[PDB]
Parts: C-alpha cells; structure tokens; sequence
C-alpha cells in the first residue's frame, strides 16, 4: 500500500510597507505553492528526499502569523480570496479599492495583529492557456509525478492588505497536506 | 454560493446553395462553440460582462430553424452527428454519400422545411494533438477559467445536408446552458 | 429562474475629530445606501456590469472596523439606531445628549476600539414627502428596476458617537445582500 | 450504443544477452504501449481498420513467455514494476542492484524459464512536462480519439532482469483490453 | 464475446416517371439488399472494413423519403409488400392493377409526399431453384460468412407505385440492423 | 500519525563450493541483518534517505532462490534454523553432522534447486555479553533510533547446507518489513 499521507511545511516573511496616503488603499499580492520548496533534493541514487514517485496535494493551509503588537494603532481590514485558476489581480502597492472583497471565496483578515488562516484544496496549473481545474473529489484527483526541480505550481491564494501608517509584518506558514504513492526507494550496495 | 446557472444564446445564418447535380449529394460542415460569441466584453474594471471567474458548459442545444416554405419541392434527408473529439469530416460542397449516417450519434434532419435540434454535452478542446475528452459526469466536469478573448473551443456538432435544386436556408440558434462559479465583481469608487 | 442572490460590498472611512470639550458630547451622522456605489457602470451594449433588470435589497450589514489601538484611553459609549423613514437627527459635531439612545432600534457601540455591526433590512425612499415603507415580508417586497446612475436611496442607519480627546477612526464596510431578477444580458455579434 | 469492448494483441521478442560478470547484476528496460501497433491502418474512405472514433484502454496484460528450457542452469530472480508516470529507471545492460525491487507495484519474475505476467490499467502520457495520470475509475476515464499514426503512448511497465551466464529469451505478448466508442463507418457508393 | 450488433445504412434515388395515361396504372419494382453496398472493402491485411468473420442480418428498415412538395396534386395510393422468397412481380412501367394489394404483407403508401417505411426481417437467397427461407427465430437464424465482393442477396421488398401526371421522387434509405460474430482483426507488424 | 509501514529489500549471492568428500558433510553459515544495507545514506540536511527518526523491524523474510538447474544431480538435504540470541554454530566448510537439525526452529531446505524461505521476527543485539531478546509482542516491541552508519544488528538465521559434488548457488533475497515512526524531514530554503 504505497499511499502515505504526510504534512509538509515552510515559512517566509511578507511585509506591507508603511504608506503616506490617507484615503484607504489596499496592497494586492498572490501566493503560488510549488512543492520544490517543501521537499529538499535528495542525495545518492534516490533523487528526492521523499522516496515516492507520485503525489497529489490534498489540502493547503496558509497561516498568517503577525509580528505586530496588539498595541499598534491605525488598524485596518483586508481580504483573502481563494484563486483556483491562476488568474490574479495584478500586484499593487496601493489600490483605491479592495479587489477581492466580492469574491465568493473571500474571508476577512483583520489587521495588523489578528491571526488569519485559509484552508482549502489547491489546483495545479496544467495548461496556462486554458487554465482548467478539477472539482474537489478526493477519489478522482489527478496524481502528479514528483520531480526533482520541475514540479508544477499549485495556485491557491490571493490577498489584499489595507495600507497603514505603520509597517505590517506577517510570518506566513504554508502547510501542505500531501498524499504520496508508489514507494520507489533505491538501495545500491556497499 | 458562487454557482449560478444561466442560459446564453446566439443566432447565425447558414445556407446550402442550390446545385445542378442530379444524383444525390450531401454538403458537409461543422459547428464549434466558443463562449467568446456568447459573452460580450465588459467595460470598466470588470473584464467580462458576466462577473464570474469560472464556467463550465453543461449542455448545448442547437436548433435548426428553416427559412424555407412548406410548399418547397425537391425535399431531401440529411444527418446530424455529435462530434466530441474535434475530428470532423472535411467540409464539402457535394459529396456522393452521407458521411455521418453511420455515426452512432446521428439524428436525421428532414429537409428543407423541417425543424431539427440536437441537445447534448459538448467538450472543450484541451490538446489538439491528443484530443481527449471527459465522460459525462456532472460532478467531475472540469472547471474552465472565463477569459476575455482567449476562451477555448467546445466541439459539438457535424452536419451533412443533402443538396437540392433550390436554396436551403436555416437560422441556427445555439443556446448554451452554462454554470458559472466564483463571483468576482469589482467595484472601484466614485 | 432569473433570481440570483449575491453579496455586494464597499468600504469608506469615517472620522470623529478630537474635541476640546470636557462634558460629554456626541457627534451625530447618518448612512444612506445607494446601489450606484456597489455596481460599477458596465460597458458595451450592456449598461450595468451585472446583467439583471430588477433588484431588491434583502439585508444590509454595516460593520464598524476601528482603526484605534486597544491601548487608547478616554473611552466612550455611542449608539446606533436603524432609521427606516429617512428622518434623521440633524448632523452635529458636538451634541449635549445622545439623541438615538431611546430609539427602539438602538444598539450600543463601545468606543473607540470595539467592533460594532448592525444587520437589518433597509427601505427605499419612494416619496420624500410621504416617507412610507413596507413591513418586512420577503414575499411582498417591492422589486426595483436597476438603473445606471439613477438608482434610488435605501435609508438605513443613524449613528451618534461620543466625542473624545483623541481621534476616532473607523473603517465602515457596507455589505448589501441583494436579490436580482430577470437576466437581461445582451450579446451583439463580432 | 457505440460502446464495443474488444481485445487486441501483439508479440515481440526481447533478449537478455549472456554476460561474463559474476557478481549479480540486473538489466533494466521499459515497455510503452501505443495502439498504433495494435490497429493496422485501414484502407478506402475509412482511415483505421476499426470503425470507431474514440477509445480508452481499460486493462493491459503483459505475458512473458520464456524460450528457455527448464533444464537451463544459472537461474536468477528479476522484478516487474508498474510505471504510471513515464518516469523510468534508465536502461542498463548490467546494474549492480535491482532498482525496481522496492517499488510498491513490484512482482517477482523467476528466471529464465518461469512464466510471468502483469495485469493492470495503463495511463496515457498527456503532458511530458507535468506527467499526471488519473486514478482508476472506470466511469471517469478520459476518452481518447483514435488517430491513424499519431496515437498517444500508454506507459505501463518497467522490468529488471538479472543477468545470466546464458542467453535469456522471452516472447512478450501484450494484450490490451480496449473499449471503443462512436461507430464512424463510412460507405461510399459503388 | 464476438457478438457485435451494429446498424448500417445507404441511400439511393428512385423515380416514378410522369405518364400520359389517365386510367389508373401502377409501376412495379423490387428491392434486393446485399451487404456489399453497406460495407466498403477494407485495406491492408484485413479484407473488409469491419473486422468480423460472420454476420446475420437481424432486421431491415426501408424508409421512403419523398422529394415531392405537399402542394403537388394528382395524388395516388400505392402498396408495399414484403417478399421473402425472391419471387417478384415482373417490373412494369404501367400496370392496369395493383398486383401487391392482396399480399398479406402489404402496407399502403400514400403518394406522392407521404412518408412510408417497412420494418421486417429479410431472408438470404440460398438456392435460387428451391427458394426456401427460415421462420423468424432469433436463436436459430443461420450465420453467414462475410465475404469481400461475393456476399449473398437478402430479398426484402416489392413496391407498386400508382402513376401520376407528375414525377414522383423518393429518397430511399435502407438501414440494416446486423449482428456480427468472430472478431478476426489482423495486425501485421511495423 | 508518524507510523509508516514499508518493505525494504536486498539480494546477495552465496555459494556452497563443490567438495571431494563422499560421506555426508554440511557447510554451516549465518545471516545477520543490519538496516544499513537496506537504507542508502541520504543527502543534504536530511541524513537518511527515509525521513523518519525511529524504526522497528516487524518481520524479516529470507528467500533462497537457487541458480541450479532442476537437472542437477547429487541432491541433498539441509536445515534452516532461526537464531534469536546471536549464538551461532561456528562457520564450517564441511561438518560431519547437521548441527541445526534438532533446533526447534528448524525448517528443511531441499537441495540444490528447491525454493526455501523463512519468515519470522528478528531481534536486535542489545548487549553482546548478556544476549537477551524480547518475546514477540507487536505492542511492546522496542523502538530503535535510525542511525546513519551505526545501526544495530538484527540476528536472524542460521543455515547448514549439505555438501555436493557440484557447486550450489543461491540468490538470497532479504526482505525486511519495517515500521517507521516520527517524520523528521528537514527543508532548508532555496
């Protein structure tokens, strides 16, 4: 039974710079998830540090851990929308409106110091021209080959943060819940 | 609940020219269905006049509305076959035989003045080299991104009309039953 | 089935200026809700970016998101009353008493940093002379035509904020829950 | 009812050359399955000798029929693993270890004279970059267009044979269980 | 399970010339059905485009599709009788009486513009001297070898059309419902 | 749930040299099982190619695959006993008696060409002085740390082969059924 369900994680910093504009503006950005970040390159005869041929990403969880104190003023309200098709709102430093507010997948992120997370099933980008994705069915989900450096992108999450007179720091943990298949482990002698 | 089921329509003329040949011949043609025809380009910040990110075409209905009088002579018999894979019989003005008669998906169209329609589930052309399509399962149907001008073709319907000593005019209404997902509407101020 | 229930949103800033008066005073203001803010003007043959003829606003939700830190002193207590008839207490910078406290529809808003929201059914202003409105019955609610720039006002919400020795900033999100009828979408060729 | 389930077959020789090395080594090779081998090109107006538009390969059975006598010495033990993603162990004449032994899909082939077969569902190679394949669900399996010479590869089976001081001959029968759809047969007159 | 039930079709024109005689006359003709018309000759190693050894024709359906307008005058009444034994009324341009009217198998065809069809089980001509045929029993029906050009005749249908002062054109579609046995497909290499 | 049950394998050659002695003699040898053979050293930040901290070996299966032809004469009878405590009969080229025949754990191996296997639970050597081992209880089995090169020995299997006038070649596959705990995988950036 090759099937092995594990959990993989990483963390990166993301900063919303302090702006001098008064009228409300939002900073727009995007998150793509590629497993090359999560699995280190292996060594020896085994190419990847995880000895399986196939994977498929079952659920992705994106935590927003703020670095800001609860005593920081000039609070604001952002929005986090799930983006399945790799069609993102263009990145912007200050945008007069919150573009993701009317997406059906939007959750609100209070700012700066509030904790926010989204938990959903991501989709791989199979053809950038067509941009098609599967419904969520755990049985029918496509299996993907695990490749050394060439792994495909999974497109999850757009975010729009309202600007502030202060810096807004988050520590974004991304935890993928992956399912691996086909134990491939190689064992040359000596 | 982003899911919104609507109905979209268009009409175009198609004419079978009068031929001088006596022995029975058939004129062969094809119908591809692209949603760029059905959805006008929007304006403002919203790109498409329908504020959704994703669609998938659930059913396509092709009506043949004849322009011919019921008193027109030299009647004939054609055939309408459903073509899933984008493999069509080459277009022809007069062809000695009816190429679609033995397709399992054939319905007969009596001519000139009889009303004919086909109602089926079309398939998008994902890779022109491989030409693969899904079975009909409403749950597992791929979602497609709605694009401004770049939307992919859905390949439905081949038709072979028997030639006549008279002109044969039809008004072909194409009504797609579409399902849209992810309300994306943008609202910049002022 | 033309009926389509969606959710539309916007955000604007509102500031209560710091005052030098000591004895308690309240600043009085009002909120009218017009859908022209929520729906951008469309483009092409379709006039509005939402392809429906008729709407009626089912529920309006007004969130008050404070920008103030939880460490800000000189707290106070305001009041938020629902105003159906477009009869508002006149706008005031400092008013010796809280005029909305005895309204039957009042909820309290703690200040500055507390989160406050009101969720209710608004009413359109049909005749400014008579000022009459319907009871809340989802079945008998009048349908309204969706107009480009001419849409009628819906009158919701009066608010009275107690003044403070400090500035009081809120980010007011207004989310209308609307029901649209009659898909009108136009599709000219080419 | 276009659906027609048939069985198609072919046979080719494969030889493991006798080696002079003593320490155990394995010879590594691979099997791809393309239907162009199984269906001869038709003639006349019908392009393929099987009058259907669409196929999908339900099961592939690979028999290993040895040519070796039961009295041949220097026996050994190989391994046969199912390879879904078109990621194969590189072909090798002598490899110090058996690379497929730890694959979850491995079955053992005793050698030289023992009969071995594997029976499984193969997968087409849709995109060589991404290398993704469906789960086994008979209902949701993609339909493929049957093409004259251009048919896509189905990637089944890796094999690693232990080397011997003698030649090892097998007759490999490959029997695909295919399901065809859409009777397309053409019948021009005369 | 070699048994495969398909449907095969063809169309040919048949014309009843306009006659100057006034008193009622009937034009008498016959229809024999040979599968050489329905199956094109294959190519390559496979002789017939349908890869089966044996067939037996289960049902034959003969449609009469008129080319005449519904406004054409001088209507008349013909007769269509099923002829099992290959004993036909001799072909005639004008015959004073309708010879098929008293056959027990007669159906009436109204003329010119009425649609007429007969659906029955045909019989092969085994010996022209004896002219014997089987009862209709689906289990006991003789199997016939499918031959390239030499296939035997199946004798269905006599028809007698009343003459008219105008031309009477029909498009006669013949759809055989056949059952094939023994998949014989050949696959030479390369 | 860190627990992951996998299967690991290796193969090595073992040869019983042909002897000139006539009276029956047995060649005595032993098999120790160390996981350093089964798991290759990893690369990068992860030390072992299997990303788990702890293992315990649940069952070991030792297959004897003969290289000898079924036509080889001078057959004999050996014995395979399970040795838990790392107390082995001293290795011998020819020993007048079969020392393992009276062990309670003995199974017979017919020779040369017969297939023989033993399947049991091995024990690690914790203290070479005391030589103590646990009963077989799947719940109470000690967990062992997985170490790069330092892993402890598991002591399974003694074997005594009767000598022959011919060479006796076996290919010994050793398949450990292991249970791993505590996913430790490391993922440094870039």
């Amino acid at each position: 039974n090759g099937i092995f369900n594990t959990r993989l994680s990483r963390t990166f910093g993301y900063t919303v710079k302090a702006t001098t504009v008064r009228t409300p503006s939002w900073a727009v950005d995007m998150m793509r998830f590629n497993i090359n970040d999560f699995v280190p390159p292996g060594g020896g005869t085994n190419k990847i540090s995880i000895p399986f041929e196939y994977y498929r990403i079952r659920k992705v969880k994106v935590e927003f851990w703020p670095c800001s104190p609860i005593t920081q003023g000039d609070r604001g309200v952002g929005s986090t929308a799930v983006i399945l098709d790799d069609n993102f709102v263009t990145k912007a430093t200050a945008l007069t409106y919150d573009p993701y507010v009317n997406y059906s997948s939007r959750h609100t992120i209070p700012q700066p110091f509030s904790y926010h997370s989204r938990y959903f099933t991501p989709k791989p980008v199979l053809d950038s021209t067509i941009d098609y994705f599967q419904p969520n069915n755990k049985r029918n989900q496509l299996w993907l080959r695990l490749q050394t450096s060439a792994n495909v992108d999974h497109v999850g999450l757009g975010t729009a943060f309202e600007n502030s007179k202060y810096d807004q720091d988050y520590n974004i943990r991304v935890t993928m819940y992956v399912q691996f298949r086909e134990f491939n482990l190689k064992d040359p002698p000596l």
